[PDB]
RNA sequence: AAGGGCACCACCAGGAGUGGAGCCUGCGGCUUAAUUUGACUCAACACGGGAAACCUCACCCGGCCCGGACACGGACAGGAUU
């Protein structure tokens, strides 16, 4: 499992220090709407079923892939949105709770959602 | 006070004048919301290279903008904000 969730840690840090993924909710839904965005990564631990059922369901109409993380909070952490000194705090922000990548930067690791894609389609 | 010398920003011998008149322009005063301000014997007053319609622009009457770095807290991708 590590394999896979350090996976994607790679790559959504190569697409954020390559260009901007989209983060947050209307980003979110302005970058998936496109025709172009790659998979998302949404938070599990949410408190109103309208949020995950528009978002679960306002993808799966699309084609694009989807991997779902247990907290919001170590998720944005996770995804740069915050203002990390290395003694201080790891998140001061309420962390995301969607994310969309626009664009992988280059072909490194993309491997790990070749096979994400193809266990989905098992 | 005396004794030497000197200068048309002194005089003499004169020339052209200015002071008088209209106008231009600079000062004071008066008036004004404001009539921005400096300079007042030579050594201030067509001087600030100052002939300002706007800008200049300081002054008066109104109205936008931040072009308030940075540091520390706060709030913040469920949105700081434009
Ligand atoms: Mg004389």
């Amino acid at each position: 499992v590590m394999d896979v969730n350090t996976a994607l840690q790679e790559v959504l840090k190569t697409a954020l220090i390559h260009d901007g993924l989209a983060r947050g909710i209307r980003e979110a839904a302005k970058a998936l709407d496109k025709r172009q965005a790659h998979l998302c990564v949404q938070a599990s631990n949410c408190d109103e079923p309208m949020y995950v059922k528009l978002v679960e369901a306002l993808l799966a109409e699309h084609q694009i892939n989807l991997i779902k993380v247990d907290d919001n909070k170590k998720l944005g952490e996770w995804v740069g949105l915050c203002k990390i000194d290395r003694e201080g705090n790891p998140r001061k922000v309420v962390g995301c709770s969607c994310v969309v990548v626009k664009d992988y930067g280059k072909e490194s690791q993309a491997k790990d959602v070749i096979e994400e894609y193809f266990k989905c389609k098992k």
